[PDB]
DNA sequence: ATTATGACGCT
DNA sequence: AGCGTCATA
């Protein structure tokens, strides 16, 4: 009754950009605007690698994975726009500094926790609080909510899409009890006010597209979010998750797309994130474990309290390269030579990093792969970082790992390196 | 031969 | 610490 924890205590945003490397460069290149088109690393093999797909392409079939030479099987007038190659590899430089953009925007309206190169939630609960005090008990006009759309509206008792979304629009605003400053309802809406206005400010600064999801958690938010992608976002209230969630595939949740959501639908022989209501917390916690049993109780419920963490920033610096099939490095001279391309390109992102953010790295992690093993990683290994020069963290990731080579003769590599990856991680403030 | 990342959990 | 899981362009 009156003690049920209802997880309405929040306002929480998530913001994601549309197709984010297409976008960034089609912003550069006005010819790949609004016309199928993709975002290629390398070239040579099957004519390169998608990782991102504008929307009029994905109306072909394209998809991320899909090799280039395939996607244009689907959509012969594919456009392409290739990521930049230094020292040997694909650089993402110009999508992180990017994603910077609208980090830094997104940033005026609320501390943000970074979630990836393109997204971040907002903990908008104070702002709200703010905006309803202003707002003075007046009701919330259609017009601050262009691109809102409300879960689960309309309903009850026009055949076009923009027409649904306020038809939808309207119910929700008709029902709202803007008198009260402590709704749950009502702060969503003010929340979602507020993220049409922070999605304007990153359009109008950036030229960048992007959707969000609002509600009272992150999994919620981000599940909101793309519910009505691209170019829109989506109110989704605690009152619309059981009629959600009642159809709603248990591997869509964040974090139960892998094992544990399999073994949930395994074990429970459920199939909707709304079937686990029916299973005590201790019976969750028997099968899944304490954290997890206890996290899936409250989620299938509407509930989470995972908080936006204050952090704009990534908390490690990391350059990786694959070589696969015959290019896998079989040499010291090629080992060492492929350490050096990426201790180079992590000396540069660090330097820049401590001009910028100031702090500094303090330990190098070194990862390889060796062909065979079937895991992304096979060993992993640290040692001090103690100076941002690239020969040095070069000449030491080597060091760390110079006993894999299974050869008798030190001038082959045996087995072959399919995978080198340096990371800088445990930064302290300089 | 999807690749290049990046956060967090377990023991 | 080193490994595993899950995630996103
Ligand atoms: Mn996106
Ligand atoms: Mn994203
Ligand atoms: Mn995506």
């Amino acid at each position: 009754g009156p003690h049920m924890a209802t997880g309405q205590d929040r306002v929480v945003a998530l913001v994601d950009m549309d197709c984010f490397f297409v976008q960034v460069e089609q912003r550069q290149n006005p010819h790949l605007r609004n016309k199928p088109c993709a975002v290629v690393q390398y070239k040579s093999w099957k004519g390169g690698g998608i990782i991102a797909v504008s929307y009029e392409a994905r109306a072909f079939g394209v998809t991320r994975s899909m090799w280039a030479d395939d996607a244009k099987k689907l959509c012969p007038d594919l456009l392409l726009a290739q990521v930049r190659e230094s020292r040997g590899k694909a650089n993402l430089t110009k999508y992180r500094e990017a994603s910077v953009e609208v980090m830094e925007i997104m940033s005026r309206f609320a501390v943000i926790e970074r979630a990836s190169i393109d997204e971040a939630y907002v903990d908008l609960t104070s702002a709200v609080q703010e905006r309803l005090q202003k707002l003075q008990g007046q009701p919330i006009s259609a017009d601050l909510l262009p691109s809102t759309y409300i879960e689960g509206l309309p309903q009850g008792p026009t055949v076009q899409k923009e027409g649904m979304r306020k038809q939808g629009l309207f119910q929700w605003l008709d029902s709202l009890q803007i008198d009260n400053l402590t709704s749950p309802d009502l702060q969503l809406t003010v929340g979602a006010v507020i993220v049409e206005e922070m999605r304007a400010a990153i359009e109008r600064e950036t030229g960048f597209q992007c959707s969000a999801g609002i509600s009272h958690n992150k999994v919620l938010a981000k599940l909101a979010c793309g519910l009505n992608k691209p170019n829109r976002q989506t109110l989704v209230s605690h009152g619309s998750v059981p009629q959600l969630f009642s159809q709603m595939p248990i591997r869509k949740i964040r974090s139960l797309g892998g094992k544990l959501g399999a073994s949930v639908i395994e074990i429970l022989g459920i199939e909707y994130m709304g079937e686990l209501t029916q299973f005590t917390e201790s019976q969750l916690q028997s099968h899944f474990g304490e954290k997890n049993g206890s996290w899936l109780y409250a989620m299938c419920r509407g509930i989470e309290h995972d908080p936006v963490k204050p952090r704009q920033l990534p908390k490690t610096i990391g350059c990786s390269k694959n070589f696969p099939g015959k290019t896998a490095l079989a040499t010291r001279e090629q080992v060492q030579w492929w350490l050096l391309q990426l201790a180079q390109e992590l000396e540069e992102r660090l330097t820049k990093d401590r001009n910028d953010n100031d702090r500094v790295a303090t330990q190098l992690v070194v990862s390889i792969r060796v062909q065979g093993d079937k895991r992304l990683s096979s060993l992993r290994r640290c040692c001090a970082l103690t100076r941002y020069d690239a020969h040095k963290m070069s000449h030491d990731a080597f060091t760390v790992i110079k006993n894999c080579n299974t050869s008798g003769i030190q001038t082959e590599w045996s087995p072959p390196l399919t995978m080198l990856f340096l990371c800088a991680t445990k930064f302290s403030a300089s």
